[PDB]
């Protein structure tokens, strides 16, 4: 009858989503979309209380945070199991991915920039590039988890030198999210931006023609194509402890692994399928292949606290 969802995503293409799972089973959504951090305090406050059903974020390290928080509950889905790989969801079974996506370095391909040099997340934080890149919070998910698996992959020294680079190399102050920073670069205010690949997709078929002029003068830089690869993060989802509509909470988490929905996943978000089995969307098909940090999502996400740390200590927020 009811389903309540706490969403930490911030796309359209969910509501056509959530719109098709009513239609599908007459089950009522009501979303309540917010800041990640904001939703997970908002779940520890609430606690056994709390109408949610349903977490949902952007970012693997969101998830694992509130499963050690104690806020979610394990779902033991066969339908989940057969078309979710294992490195994508948890072993104790409560979070689950729905999609990928890469945090990549786009420049503007509608000028000539030597990116000879910018190969790995590392040279981000090189001198040479001093003023010449964008990123946004060091308070947002998307960096608090790729500080997280450069820790994880590189030692905890060399990611807090990679977060005081950046830093200092910031062209400005953090200004709103990854659409933000690549405007930043389509305007010439910085020559590299880290964002998520989607949204170059999102950006090149928007209705909005400013973001067509913008995603249009998108390259991509894959890192570190010559070793470990790139960083991926998925956005995931979770039944919370809380939970009462249990039921519609698993039909709803295994929905989002269906055919048509992993399908709208990639066509109209331009996001990365978690099943193998649906083609990707021509957009997505033209970012490219590229070679992926082999490292499971859960073990980054073993390091968010630290990251957090890191980049207070730096002067980021
Ligand atoms: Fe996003």
């Amino acid at each position: 009858s009811e389903l309540n969802i706490y969403s930490a995503r911030h796309y359209n293409a969910d509501f056509e989503i959530i719109k098709k799972f009513e239609e599908k089973t007459g089950i009522k959504v009501n979303h309540t979309q917010a800041k990640a951090s904001e939703l997970i305090k908002r779940l520890s406050l609430e606690g056994s209380n709390s109408p949610a059903d349903i977490f949902i974020t952007a970012d693997i390290s969101n998830l694992t945070e509130a499963k050690n928080l104690g806020l979610l509950s394990p779902v033991s889905s066969k339908y989940l199991e057969e078309f979710i790989p294992a490195h994508l969801r948890d072993k104790d079974k409560e979070w689950f991915a729905i999609t990928k996506r890469a945090r990549i370095i786009a420049y503007n391909k509608n000028t000539n920039i030597d990116i000879s040099k910018m190969k790995n997340y590392e040279d981000l934080a090189k001198a040479e590039f001093k003023g010449e890149i964008v990123m946004r919070s060091a308070t947002a998910p998307y960096s608090k988890t790729l500080l997280a698996s450069i820790i994880a992959n590189d030692g905890n020294k060399e990611a807090k030198a990679w977060a005081k680079g950046v830093l200092e190399n910031l062209a400005t102050n953090p200004k709103g999210g990854d659409r933000d920073q690549a405007r930043q670069v389509f305007a010439g205010e910085a020559k590299f931006a880290v964002m998520n690949t989607y949204y170059i997709g999102l950006l090149k078929n928007s209705k909005n023609p400013k973001d067509v002029e913008v995603g249009n003068s998108l390259g991509i830089i894959f890192p570190n194509q010559d070793n470990r690869g790139t960083h991926i993060n998925i956005s995931g989802i979770a039944m919370t402890k809380s939970s009462k509509n249990q039921d519609a909470a698993k039909k709803f988490m295994e929905f989002m692994l269906s055919p048509e929905i992993q399908k709208i996943l990639t066509d109209s978000n331009y996001e990365f399928p978690i099943r193998n089995d649906v083609e990707l969307s021509q957009t997505v098909k033209d970012f490219g292949t590229f070679k992926e940090d082999q490292i499971p999502v859960s073990k980054i996400a073993e390091n968010i606290k630290e990251a957090v740390k890191i980049y207070d200590e730096v002067g980021f927020r």
